[PDB]
DNA sequence: GGGGGAAGGATTC
DNA sequence: CATGGAATCCTTCCCCC
C-alpha cells in the first residue's frame, strides 16, 4: 500500500495572494475579527513572510499588529477559500478513486493500484503539485510513504511547496528518532503525559505496560501509537461524511442576560441551517465559552428531525440550562447540529 | 455483567 | 489577548435483559 498526502501550502493566505497578486511578496495576515474592541480577534493563518517574525494561526491580532505593523492584514473569506479547495479536490479525484478529504485543505489519496513503487509514486507527486500549480495557480506540499500517518509526517517535513517520500527504511529510522511529539493527534496535552511515562519517541511505548500506557492516554492512544511503534499501522482511506454542522459567534460582551444573549444564538441557528441545505438533524447542542474560556454545552436528541422553529425554543431552553447551572458569564454562543436523517 | 445510547466534556488540528 | 468548525475519544449515567 502506497499512500500520498497533499496539504495546500498557507492555504487561506495564499488563495488571497491568487486572487490579487499585488500580496505576493508582503507578508499576508488572514484574521477573524471579533467585533469587540479595535482589531479583536486571532489569526487565521498567515503567509511565510510573517510567520519569519512569529505571526501565526492562534495568536491575537492585537500581537500581531505589533510585531508586523504594517503587514496586509485580511479579513478570512472562509467560502472563498473553501470553493477553491473544492476545485483542488476534484483535481486530486482525477488521480484516485479512494480519496480521503481530511479538512479545508489536506487529502490522502490511496495510489496503490496506480503505481508499482516509490520512484513513480515520486513522480505521480511532482505531476500532481504541477497541475494544481497550473490549474489554480497553488502550491502545496505532498507527503509519501506507506500509511496515511507518515504519508502526512512525510509532508509536514517537507512544507512549503515540498515534496518527500518516507521509505520503508526511514520509516523504521523516525519509529526509532522521531519526537513523538511531531506525530499528528499528539498535541501538547498528550505529549506532555508521554513525557511524564518516560516515552519520548514512538519506539518507547514498547518498554511500557500497555495497561498503565491505556489509563495516562487511553486505549484509543495507546493502540494507535504502538501499532505505529510496531510498523503495523494500516488505516485504509476513507470517504468522510459530514456528521455535524455548527456555527458559534462572539458577543459584543460578556453577559448572563438571556434577552442579550439571544439575538447571537437566533443568528447562530440562522447560518446553521441554511448551510444544512436540505439535511435534517434530530439532534441539537448548545456551546458556550465561559468569560474564562472554558467551554460547557447542553444538548438534546428528539426521536424525530427539527424544525427551525423547534430549534429556536429549544436552544433558549439548553442556554437556559447553561445559565442556571454555570454561574460564570458567556463570552461565545452557538449551536450545533447532529444525528441527521 | 454487559450491550447501547445519550449527555457533557477532552483533545487535536 | 484568546476565532472558529468539526471529528474522535473518554467518562458517567441510565434502561434493562
Ligand atoms: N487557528 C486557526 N483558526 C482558523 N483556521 C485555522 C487555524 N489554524 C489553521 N487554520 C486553517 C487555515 C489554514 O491555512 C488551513 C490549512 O492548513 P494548516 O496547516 O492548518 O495552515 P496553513 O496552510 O496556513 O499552514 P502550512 O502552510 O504550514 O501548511 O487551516
Ligand atoms: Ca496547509
Ligand atoms: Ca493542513
Ligand atoms: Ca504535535
Amino acid at each position: 500500500m502506497i499512500v500520498l498526502f497533499v496539504d495546500f501550502d498557507y492555504f487561506y493566505a495564499q488563495v488571497e495572494e491568487v486572487l490579487n497578486p499585488s500580496l505576493k511578496g508582503k507578508p499576508v495576515v488572514v484574521c477573524v475579527f471579533s467585533g469587540r474592541f479595535e482589531d479583536s480577534g486571532a489569526v487565521a493563518t498567515a503567509n511565510y513572510e510573517a510567520r519569519k517574525f512569529g505571526v501565526k494561526a492562534g495568536i491575537p491580532i492585537v500581537e500581531a499588529k505589533k510585531i508586523l505593523p504594517n503587514a496586509v492584514y485580511l479579513p478570512m473569506r472562509k467560502e472563498v477559500y473553501q470553493q477553491v479547495s473544492s476545485r483542488i479536490m476534484n483535481l486530486l479525484r482525477e488521480y484516485s478513486e479512494k480519496i480521503e478529504i481530511a479538512s479545508i485543505d489536506e487529502a490522502y489519496l490511496d495510489i496503490s493500484d496506480k503505481v508499482r513503487d516509490y520512484r513513480e509514486a515520486y513522480n505521480l507527486g511532482l505531476e500532481i503539485k504541477n497541475k494544481i500549480l497550473e490549474k489554480e495557480k497553488i502550491t502545496v506540499t505532498v507527503g509519501i510513504s506507506k500509511n496515511k500517518v507518515f504519508a502526512k509526517i512525510a509532508a509536514d517535513m517537507a512544507k512549503p511547496n515540498g515534496i518527500k517520500v518516507i521509505d520503508d527504511e526511514e520509516v523504521k529510522r523516525l519509529i526509532r528518532e522521531l519526537d513523538i511529539a511531531d506525530v499528528p493527534g499528539i498535541g501538547n496535552i498528550t505529549a506532555e503525559k508521554l513525557k511524564k511515562l518516560g516515552i519520548n519517541k514512538l519506539v518507547d511505548t514498547l518498554s511500557i505496560e500497555f495497561d498503565k500506557l491505556k489509563g495516562m492516554i487511553g486505549e484509543a492512544k495507546a493502540k494507535y501509537l504502538i501499532s505505529l511503534a510496531r510498523d503495523e499501522y494500516n488505516e485504509p482511506i476513507r470517504t468522510r461524511v459530514r456528521k455535524s454542522i455548527g456555527r458559534i459567534v462572539t458577543m459584543k460582551r460578556n453577559s448572563r442576560n438571556l434577552e442579550e444573549i439571544k439575538p447571537y444564538l437566533f443568528r447562530a441557528i440562522e447560518e446553521s441551517y441554511y448551510k444544512l441545505d436540505k439535511r435534517i438533524p434530530k439532534a441539537i447542542h448548545v456551546v458556550a465559552v465561559t468569560e474564562d474560556l472554558d467551554i460547557v454545552s447542553r444538548g438534546r436528541t428528539f426521536p424525530h428531525g427539527i424544525s427551525k422553529e423547534t430549534a429556536y425554543s429549544e436552544s433558549v431552553k439548553l442556554l437556559q440550562k447553561i445559565l442556571e447551572e454555570d454561574e460564570r458569564k458567556i463570552r461565545r454562543i452557538g449551536v450545533r447540529f447532529s444525528k441527521f436523517i
